[PDB]
């Protein structure tokens, strides 16, 4: 047995990650060298600031070389965590750079861009309701509920298209409470209840 000295070598590379805003996240990376290479991380070719640079920071450089995020920060006016990462190991002999890992963030807001509205329709005519759900990543898919049950378009007179719900050949049983639901991997969001009133011609002339 002896002692030695050698240029930096990466054994474990970071892996692509999908995490939601506010969750903790780890990007793994472990090196070998003699020293004892100082580890560094780069997002889109900028040094990542951690608890060794600023002691208040939400990121920690773990002794293992993994980058650990106390919480993924990601909002309207700042998203400083998502992006493409590389760990770089170094001593006086050399340098090892790892493969790219992308940190992608899943988010769903609470602000509905537009709630559906009460609508009044006359029996036999078509009715239209409108929804645009909050922003999201990925963008949420839109379903609807009537009177508390999911709504479905295996039923021939119900069409769901983009933002709009359309019921054709209205009858009295369509009158109810309609809510619009936007959903992605992070969760679901519910709109304000809109109310459909369906009236006979005579009292449609009266109300309208
Ligand atoms: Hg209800
Ligand atoms: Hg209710």
């Amino acid at each position: 047995l002896r002692q030695e000295d050698f240029p930096p070598r990466i054994v474990e590379h970071p892996s692509d990650l999908i995490v939601s805003k506010g969750e903790p996240a780890t990007l793994n990376c472990k090196a070998e060298g003699r020293p004892t290479p100082t580890i560094e991380w780069y997002k889109g070719g900028e040094r990542v600031e951690t608890d060794k640079d600023d002691p208040r920071s939400h990121r920690m450089l773990l002794p293992s070389g993994s980058l650990f995020f106390l919480r993924i920060v990601h909002g309207r006016k700042s998203r400083p965590d998502e992006g493409v990462y590389v760990c770089v190991a170094r001593n006086y002999l050399g340098e090892a750079v790892s493969h790219d890992a992308s940190l992608e963030v899943a988010i769903l807001r609470d602000d509905f861009r537009q709630n559906p509205s009460d609508v009044m329709v006359a029996v036999g005519e078509p009715a239209v309701m409108e929804c645009q759900p909050p922003r999201g990543h990925p963008e949420p898919t839109i379903s609807w509920k009537k009177d508390g049950s999911p709504l479905d378009d295996k039923d021939e007179r119900i069409t769901i298209r983009g933002g709009k719900l359309m019921i054709t050949y209205t009858r009295k049983s369509d009158a109810g409470k309609y809510v619009c639901v936007g959903t992605n991997m992070v969760g679901e969001r519910e709109s304000e209840v809109a109310e459909l009133t369906v009236l006979e011609r005579p009292s449609f002339v009266k109300a309208a």
